[PDB]
């Protein structure tokens, strides 16, 4: 188990513009494209984001090419970013994967807002992260996804994966 195959199974894999659960056009696995309640925008994002007409529709393979860009940007994200780095540099390989999850689906600027959950993950007091990951939108809105990357960020372990 990595990355890779975590955030594969988190996302799946769509090969034709869709809406996320927000309801945001979406595609590959877990691409955002837009915002925008236009189909038209998320076509030409589509378009400019693979470097051809596409028509709303891409190839595995170039799935898989926005996918590596996407889990390289996440990490970088964080390494750049003030509050997030020092945590990541403080974790184990397994809890890493899971911050980087959090960050591949919510954004730097939103996980580096968990304040007071970034501080217990910093002193290594896992039950109580746990809790408090629990008590946002996030967990509300996907409770499955949420549980399985808490788990792996209280446990240090695969096991909700396997
Ligand atoms: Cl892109
Ligand atoms: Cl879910």
């Amino acid at each position: 188990m990595n990355i890779f195959e975590m955030l594969r199974i988190d996302e799946g894999l769509r090969l034709k513009i869709y809406k996320d659960t927000e309801g945001y056009y979406t595609i590959g696995i877990g691409h955002l494209l837009t915002k925008s309640p236009s189909l038209n925008a998320a076509k030409s994002e589509l378009d400019k984001a693979i470097g051809r007409n596409t028509n709303g529709v891409i190839t595995k393979d170039e799935a898989e090419k926005l996918f590596n860009q996407d889990v390289d940007a996440a990490v970088r994200g964080i390494l750049r970013n003030a509050k997030l780095k020092p945590v990541y540099d403080s974790l184990d390989a397994v809890r890493r994967a899971a911050l980087i999850n959090m960050v591949f689906q919510m954004g730097e600027t939103g996980v580096a807002g968990f304040t007071n959950s970034l501080r217990m993950a910093q002193q290594k007091r896992w039950d109580e992260l746990a809790v408090n990951l629990a008590k946002s939108r996030w967990y509300n809105q996907t409770p499955n996804r949420a549980k399985r990357v808490i788990t792996t960020f209280r446990t240090g372990t695969w096991d909700a994966y396997k």
